[PDB]
């Protein structure tokens, strides 16, 4: 017969099969079809669906209303001559394959995994031209993660709800990213705001133009008063004192577009410049992917294959011009960025998409084109004046050749300082002194918190979404006008699992054990091997933990009364 094509989705169905022949069937199994549910204790094993204490062993179960979509598929499987699984290229989508194969059943030489980065015509070609064969290593990565954070959550919520309340939860990366928000609560809370002073003086040229000047250096010394009396001090002798061209500095500068996009940075950019928050992005980025129209959102790669570069080379040339082209094409640093799949479709030609996904696509499309213009020129200019024991600058910027900007929204810029040479004398028209106060740090916001995860190695492009929206309904943490709040839960919580979980706590320690991950993935490592390591110096901080507080025990949520 002809050959059976799985796929997670009916969008992913859809598209995919505008690529497929007659001479292949696709059939989504919509979502998952098995996973698990929802010193030893049965009890504890069967609701984890995990057994720690007999080598891991796991007891997955068909999903609910999904005993049926087995059935379709064992019968649409006899019927085929060979089982292409062809869910998403991540740890996720090859343990969804694996899920299906198990379920299925057969010989595994009648299965295949086909790995693309986009749908389109070329991508389906090429993926079922050479198929692969499913990679247990890459499984057993993506189920070891499942496990530790089965483990934590079962574990060691019980032991929080005795301690601290019933109904929290634990999660083991998710307890870390509390941190952080935790962390940053009381850095603003204990925030002291300091003073500083800044003075500006206005001048007027030889011709009489006017010069904006801000005080830099006071007897050669950076100029910051922290008070109204010094101020006023340095105001009485700038009022006084003749001012004068010192040294006129004319060169030409650039700014360079950003690097195509991968996860973390589009959750920036969409939350900073469309406010659109993580889940949002997500959400709508799956939906442009899964119709054809970009490649796999999940990615950490700013690496653009040569056809896609060949593609956007041919459109910048076409459109803005060879002075917008650079010699060679951009290489920033398998895997491949968060792009359009076909550059030639605009935004607004996009079909079954809501107004802000395609708000989502213009933003993709154009960092993408952007990436490969040249950069913009400018002629900067900063002059430093002389007044008595005083030093003041001036700073402006002329756009010259506006290169990758052109592809972005057009300026609603201001600077371009007056002619002056030096040894030219200015005259003072006025001078305004400003009172200012250091500010607290910034709060996070769904986007920059993964931005911080990101930095320190915790995340993972897979798990970044799921971690900001898991800490949030749990009362540990809020979103209130776009930023993280810290809730007094999530500070108690935080405290309690520092002092008896410092390991898991840890920042580095987590991030090891996404390289851990990793290394299980490569072969480098056994899945059941690190899953024992972890397990043993978990249980270690646990044991310890349930005992009473007099005993090094977790301290309960209490204020003992007289």
């Amino acid at each position: 017969g002809k050959a059976l094509v799985i796929v997670e989705s009916p969008a992913k169905a859809k598209t995919i099969n505008k690529y497929l022949g007659s001479d292949y069937v696709v059939k989504s199994s919509v979502g998952h079809i098995r996973d698990l549910p929802t010193d030893e204790r049965g009890a504890l094993v069967n609701r984890m669906g995990v057994d720690p204490w007999h080598n891991w062993e796991a007891h997955y179960e068909v999903l609910p209303g999904k005993e049926k979509v087995v059935s379709e598929l064992k019968q649409l499987a006899e019927k085929a001559d060979h089982i292409y699984l062809a869910t998403n290229l991540d740890r996720e989508g090859e343990a969804i394959a694996w899920h299906l194969r198990e379920v299925i059943g057969g010989d595994d030489a009648r299965y295949s995994r086909v790995v693309f980065n986009e749908i389109t015509k070329n991508a389906i070609r090429q993926a079922f031209n050479k198929p692969g064969e499913l990679n247990i290593d890459r499984v057993n990565a993506q189920q070891a993660r499942r496990f530790m954070d089965r483990v934590v959550g079962y574990m060691v919520s019980p032991l929080l709800w005795k301690k601290i309340a019933r109904g929290l939860s634990a999660g083991r990366v998710q307890s870390v990213a509390v941190r952080l928000v935790v962390e940053r609560e009381r850095e603003i809370k204990a925030f002291v705001p300091e003073e500083f002073w800044e003075v500006d003086a206005s001048t007027t040229t030889p011709s009489g133009e006017a010069l904006a000047l801000q005080v830099t250096h006071q007897n050669d010394k950076p100029f910051r008063p922290v008070n109204k009396e010094q101020t006023q001090a340095a105001v009485s002798l700038l009022e006084k004192a003749r001012y004068s061209v010192l040294e006129r500095e004319d060169k030409p500068t650039t700014s360079k577009p950003g690097a195509p996009f991968i996860t973390s940075t589009l959750q920036q950019a969409a939350s900073t410049r469309l406010g659109f928050g993580v889940k949002k992005t997500m959400m709508m980025a799956q939906r442009l992917y899964e119709a054809g129209y970009i490649t796999y959102m999940r990615t950490d790669s700013t690496n653009l294959s040569q056809d896609a570069v060949n593609m956007v080379r041919g459109y910048i040339s076409d459109n803005f011009g060879k002075k917008y082209l650079p010699e060679s094409p951009n290489q920033y640093a398998a895997h491949e960025a968060i792009r359009p799949s076909d550059v030639n479709v605009m935004a607004e030609s996009l079909k079954d998409m809501e107004a802000d996904a395609q708000k989502l696509y213009q933003l993709i499309w154009r960092q993408f084109v952007a990436c490969q213009m040249t950069p913009a020129k400018y002629d900067s200019t900063t002059l430093t004046v002389g007044a008595g024991d005083f030093r003041l600058k001036a700073r402006g910027r002329i756009l010259r050749f506006d290169g990758w900007t052109k592809v972005m929204p057009a300026l609603r810029e201001d600077r371009i300082l007056p002619a002056v040479n030096k040894g030219d004398a200015l005259t003072l028209v006025e001078l305004t002194p400003a009172q200012h106060f250091t500010k607290p740090p910034a709060r996070f916001s769904e986007a920059s918190l993964v931005k911080e995860l990101e930095k320190r190695g915790i995340g993972r492009p897979s798990t970044y979404a799921s971690i900001i929206s898991t800490i949030q309904d749990r009362g540990y943490v809020r979103v209130e006008n776009r930023r993280f709040y810290a809730e007094k839960m999530g500070e108690i919580v935080t405290d309690r699992l520092e002092e008896n979980f410092r390991e898991l706590m840890n920042y580095d320690f987590t991030a090891q054990m996404e390289n851990s991950l990793d290394q299980v993935a490569n072969h480098e490592a056994e899945w059941k091997a690190v899953l024992d390591h972890f397990f043993s110096d978990f249980t270690q901080q646990l044991d310890k933990a349930e005992k009473d507080p007099e005993e090094g025990g977790m301290r309960p949520n209490q204020m003992v009364l007289t």
